[PDB]
């Protein structure tokens, strides 16, 4: 009540002219020249700034606020997605840790180096439920699951808001995009959104209400329809839902050109109205198009839009300065006046040491014939691809300020772990594509891809003879960062052409061949899983990636990861999901099932996989009682024992099934996970605790209640390899 | 009405056991044997009987109704699809005459061989909407448009059902699958499906109201799950909205064992509470898993239903009979019993005329490079590819009573046309998969695909030696119909590998290479774009189709078919459909940035759009103009464009009427088919088309379900595809 007392006083000092100007959210650039946007702050007329990132260019912005009347700080923004400077894995490869202090970890460094740099917010994270592996942002959330990426939501913003939002390390996280925006039809990005609000409900707003819950100071809004209505224009979602029903109390910001681009999705024919729609929907802060600052006065004074409107916006806007302690310092993040410069991309202002060991943890090892990982440090080792010496794909897409030159490539990874004790030997094999038309599409606003100039048939021969001069093949194949960002939706989830070519050539040779795979989606892997002898998954791993990837090669890290999103057999697949409905012929085998004819069916890797160095046994299951009455609890118990010879952690996972229900229910739901490091002979009782808040689900009604009746419990270290008990909700 | 006076004083009469006897839809087959069905049907305790399809065995079932107490009469139902015995092109491919006359003449036929078999009733049209290419059952549909399915939706059942549904010419519609089953997730059949109701109202529930208005005597209840409810136990779909808001009168029917499936979903624990849900949810007829018989009088015992939910069913059950003159004469589609017997396959009563009309119709030009086709009546033809000689795949899926001996083949009308005056070379050229699974895949249940024993290699020889013995190549490919029938979904929408190695292999003969492609689904075309020289799309175009396919290909009939469906580039773009929401970042010609809704790695938009389809003549439409600039509420609008012939051969094309409402409530399609008119013009021929437009072709479900058209802008696009416009805007007051 500070707050709202500080903030009613200033607003009742305000013109309309200094409200609306703290709606305004720019970046400099071709539409917002420096020096023209340097005059508009020192006028009141901008409320934020974003993509501007070293202390001395913030701190340039926030001097010029001291020319205002009333001397209102700027906030400050980015993309810090999954690193600022020092980039972590994808958050992909984050979600595949399985740990919440790892994921908490990479939000904590990030939000610290970020704050170094005069940041107060990151445009993450991001949570959407991603079920179609098409769509380029797959890369950006945190998988399929709902539970899961519920969890991963609260985390990172816990982990980037810190105790206090005024602390000058941390920053507010602006969780995005709200909502539904990974449903996208056909995974093409910015498409159509369309669903029951029983599904929207249950599966994908959990994750935006996590984020709320664990006290979010900002939402982004997304840039497609719900329903037919664009999220920006959707007075239900931002109004009714999010703030009457969830009660956010924090400020709403449109994505880049959202308020313009109403005209384009048919609500409104002018820009006036568009103003209109998105105002009044709940939209506070508006990025680069200006709209608000163009018609606001002219939309209030026809009658339009109400006070209200505004003001509601506005105060949104200071309430977030307020919490993030600018009122009280507007440099808390920016040091003193004549502090000393520095380098920005100092080597010593890197977190290397952190990157490495969260790295680690998301690398998910898929196949392992007779056991040929881990390898020895010895003989000689052939490396050959067009992402071993990739320096720009290690640090995948959403990179922030993560400088190429400053990460640790898989060639370079290898060659500091076996040192003198094995030969490296290198060959490209390939280019990334083969088709000119998409290393065009790649390079097209920067040299992102090394095209070699070299015919596809000359790196061949080369990458053969590479391979008859070794022991064996580390092959490191799979997507550029740019196939996997924004608007880079993909027809085909395979390994490009002019990869799987050079696959196909090395196999031949008989040579043990290992995958090393990087890609910001599920990929197509069916010749892969037949033919290679081990496959490595490492996503895009960050600035420290190599030495990550190499530490799980060569067994100083016992490979943990697990998948968070199913990988599809073929594109023809899509969706394909762990938590589908059963139908009523659902696939055991018979041909008048839910099924396709002309591949196998399922995933090629069901959610939760992922393999070991080492063996894990499971006890029987056994539950607390058979009956639960309403307000008790339910314990679930198996013993886990490492029954090999390495030491090595799993994730032990606890689905549900609700088997009869008001609604038809999935065949299973995460609703809990333990991850476990054990040496050799060691046990661990795992205890999972039930209650009547995990059995609840929305019915047609959308009544959130749990149904008295049978639930199945299942426990394993996958989704499809679990043993299951039964017990009645009484 | 004295017709609810028969049926009142009727139910009176009848026990709970009679009553709950109508309700009993069964086939003869492992479950029902023969002798133990007459058995209950003597016993009153069957009601209706599907797939006994010759005068004789109806005959003989409704004998044994003599001997029940009340002897209350059976019907007789089948999946007579697209044909009974002269099997007509499949839906896709009848919808692609955009003919309501043409698709009208194919379900009258079929009407009239049905009932001159004895049969009541076809569980016909099928009018799910479909977008999604995968789907087995797109074969069963009139395509993606809500506008033109709808108005065939219509056709179909008033076509069916005639003027009197007592008429021994007519029989009883019933309309499927009620609601959304071409939805499915992944195109998986039988899955899920999920959805706004904006959008299912809009977009994919008018067809089964079109059904509902043109009088269908039934609807046949969907497998698939709406938001998370079977369809089997929907109240909501088959109680609120088909009975209280579209005020549906007639019959509700089950699919086989779907009560029994709601365990399977996960609704029920049990088949007590499997049947309590559905006669509850308003399913009247139970079809074969004979759960309504088996729990019905315990669940009323016990006072989990309602005797009310029994007399509704039975009511219905009894007011389709009375329709349909069964009370009135049980034999009257079974003739006399002094009646000489028949041969039923005879060729005297089959309809081969009106098969090759409405074949013709259907088929579609997709390329023609420098006027190869029409042929000449000419030297030596190379007729290759394993649908060549198929008789089983001419007639498609859901041939009902079908004779695949009675059908023409590709070769066979070629054969026909040709006479002496050309030398026809045949060779088989591949199988119709490389795959064995999915040769193990099409020949399970029945043997449907014939397998040359040879290596892949051998038949490519066999069929190179052929081509370069020839001056032209007729290559005959792509799926068998087993591909697309129910269950069939696929993952690759590309002719088979086996068949795409085979045009490879032809096409660098340099021998000019006319693809005829037959399919139940779209398919990946872009190799056969830009390598064929001509590509004829014929679907499965029945028991006169190869007589159909050589007619056009000699020029006896120039095409005139269009598309019904979007042709994707690759199964990776699916869905895509014509009228989709522009998107805050539309790719399309006038944006074509990276920033943008689009893959990087294919070309955008379909190979193929909606509404496609080429000629051998070329036609011109003047300016598009409407009556007025403002359209008052209450009045007509009317946009005229004049079509023209301005090539050297007589040809029909359709001319498609869009409208876009580019303001709205919520984001509408960037079109929607609003008219259409097919015209037939000799060259040098001109026709004045007149549109007429109302507010009803402007109004949309909003968000709350409101019915509006909202005054503004609307953009009127006239042209011969969805890709090939010019538009002009009126203001609606
Ligand atoms: O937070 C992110 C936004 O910064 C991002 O905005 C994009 C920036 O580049 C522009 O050219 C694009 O047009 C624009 O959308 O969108 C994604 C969001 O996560
Ligand atoms: O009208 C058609 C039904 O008769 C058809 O029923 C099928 C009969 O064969 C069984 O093996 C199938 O399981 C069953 O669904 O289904 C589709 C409907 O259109
Ligand atoms: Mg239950
Ligand atoms: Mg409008």
């Amino acid at each position: 009540t500070d707050k709202e007392r500080f903030i009613a006083s200033l607003m009742a000092r305000m013109s309309n002219a200094e409200k609306i100007g703290q709606l305004r959210l720019v970046s400099v650039g071709a539409d917002h020249p420096k020096e023209a946007l340097m005059a508009d702050i020192r006028a009141g007329k901008v409320g934020a700034i974003f993509n501007t990132v070293t202390r001395p260019d913030i701190r340039a912005m926030q001097d010029q606020v001291r020319h205002s009347r009333l001397k209102i700080p700027l906030f400050h923004a980015y993309d810090v997605a999954h690193g600022h400077r020092t980039i972590f894995p994808i958050s992909l490869g984050l979600a595949a840790s399985w740990d919440p202090e790892v994921v908490a970890r990479s939000a904590r460094i990030s939000a610290l180096e970020a704050s170094a740099d005069g940041l107060d917010m990151s445009f993450s994270p991001m949570v959407d439920i991603t079920r179609d592996a098409r769509w380029g942002r797959v890369s950006e959330g945190f998988g399929e699951d709902t539970y899961l990426t519920s969890l991963l939501s609260g985390v990172m913003v816990r982990a980037y808001q810190g105790s206090n939002l005024a602390a000058p390390d941390s920053i507010m996280a602006a969780v995005k995009h709200f909502a539904l925006y990974g449903a996208a039809e056909g995974g093409r990005d910015y498409n159509t959104v369309d669903m029951s609000l029983p599904r929207m409900f249950q599966d994908y707003l959990p994750p935006y209400k996590a984020a709320v819950d664990a006290g979010a100071g900002a939402v982004m809004v997304s840039l497609n329809t719900i329903n037919g209505v664009p999220a920006t224009a959707n007075r239900w979602l931002l109004t009714d839902l999010l703030r009457q029903q969830w009660g956010f109390k924090g400020l709403t910001i449109s994505n880049h050109g959202a308020v313009k681009e109403l005209i384009k999705h048919g609500l409104a024919g002018n820009e006036r109205d568009a103003t209109r729609l998105a105002i009044q929907a709940g939209v506070d802060m508006n990025m680069n198009d200006d709209l608000y600052s163009t018609w606001l006065p002219k939309l209030l004074a026809a009658g339009e839009i109400d006070q209200a409107d505004i003001d509601r916006a506005c105060r949104d806007v200071l309430a977030a300065k307020y919490d993030l302690g600018l009122f009280a310092d507007p440099y808390r993040r920016l040091g003193k006046p004549d502090d000393p410069p520095f380098d920005t991309n100092a080597e010593s202002r890197l977190h290397r040491q952190a990157a490495r060991e969260v790295a680690r943890e998301g690398l998910v090892l898929l196949k392992n014939r007779d056991g040929l990982l881990p390898l020895k440090k010895q003989g000689r080792i052939a490396v050959i691809g067009p992402l071993a010496k990739s320096q720009r794909d290690v640090i995948g897409s959403w990179s922030a300020a993560g400088v190429p030159r400053q990460a640790v490539t898989v060639y370079q990874g290898l060659a500091n772990a076996v040192g003198e004790r094995a030969t490296l030997l290198y060959a490209k094999g390939a280019n990334v594509s083969g088709d000119q038309a998409i290393l065009d599409y790649l390079n097209s606003y920067n040299p992102e891809v090394e095209v070699d100039p070299r015919s596809a048939e000359a790196m061949l021969e080369e990458a053969l003879r590479t391979a008859r001069d070794a022991d064996l093949v580390v092959a490191v194949v799979g997507e550029s960062q740019g196939m996997a960002h924004e608007a880079s939706s993909r027809t085909d989830l395979r390994i490009p052409a002019s990869q799987r070519r050079l696959l196909k050539a090395l196999k031949a040779t008989g040579k043990p061949l290992v995958l090393v795979l990087m890609n910001g989606r599920p990929l197509s892997l069916g010749w892969e899983q037949e033919n290679a002898d081990a496959i490595l998954e490492t996503w895009f791993s960050g600035t420290e990636g190599g030495n990550a990837i190499a530490d799980v090669l060569f067994g100083e890290h016992n490979p943990s990861g697990k998948l968070t999103m199913s990988f599809p057999r073929s594109v023809g697949q899509v969706p394909v999901y762990y938590n589908h409905l059963n139908t009523g012929r659902p696939m055991d085998p018979g041909k008048y099932t839910s099924r396709y004819f002309d591949e196998a069916n399922g995933p090629l890797y069901p959610f939760g996989y992922g393999l070991s160095y080492t063996e894990f046994s499971l006890s029987p299951l056994r539950l607390s009682s058979e009956r639960l009455a309403r307000g008790a609890t339910l314990e679930a118990r198996v013993t886990l024992s490492n029954s090999g010879k390495r030491a090595g952690a799993t994730v032990v996972q606890l689905y549900l099934q609700d088997p009869v229900a008001s609604l038809s229910r999935p065949v299973k739901e995460l609703r809990g996970f333990r991850k476990v490091m054990l040496e050799p002979g060691e046990s661990r009782e795992i205890v999972f605790r039930l209650g009547e808040a995990d059995l609840k689900f929305y019915d047609s009604q959308l009544r959130h209640t749990a149904e008295p009746g049978e639930f199945k419990v299942f426990v394993g270290l996958d989704s499809a390899q679990t043993e299951s008990r039964s017990f009645t909700l009484l």
